[PDB]
């Protein structure tokens, strides 16, 4: 994918946002911004330029399932890639996110290899 692709990394825990941003850097992506919940995320997204979202689920203000649903319903960003990265491992959580339009789903804790593989899976799917 284009190394100038702009990422928004969304999670209410700074430790996890820091993990993801550093992994992206290693993969060659330095155009990376952060958001602390789905409301903060939407404000950043509305400001423009984003080409990929990596998002937690459990967050205050607006959770990641609601964020994914909002993105997918909005005409301006309906096909924006959204990778869910979350501690929720139950099949019903994976179903709800998949059915809501998740581009992919990674369960915490995850390895560096897993994040790279699932990102690449999405790039290939979208021809990026
Ligand atoms: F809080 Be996230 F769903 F891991
Ligand atoms: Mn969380």
């Amino acid at each position: 994918a284009d190394k100038e692709l702009k990422f928004l990394v969304v999670d209410d825990q700074s430790t996890m946002r820091r993990i993801v941003r550093n992994l992206l850097k290693e993969l060659g992506f330095n155009n990376v911004e952060e958001a602390e919940d789905g409301v903060d995320a939407l404000n950043k997204l509305q400001a423009g330029g984003y080409g990929f979202v990596i998002s937690d689920w459990k967050m205050p203000n607006m959770d990641g399932l609601e964020l994914l649903k909002t993105i997918r319903a909005d005409g301006a960003m309906s096909a924006l890639p959204v990778l869910m990265v979350t501690a929720y491992a139950k099949k019903e959580n994976i179903i709800a996110a998949a059915q809501a339009g998740a581009s992919g789903y990674v369960v915490k804790p995850f390895t560096a290899a897993t994040l790279e593989e699932k990102l690449n899976k999405i790039f290939e799917k979208l021809g990026m």
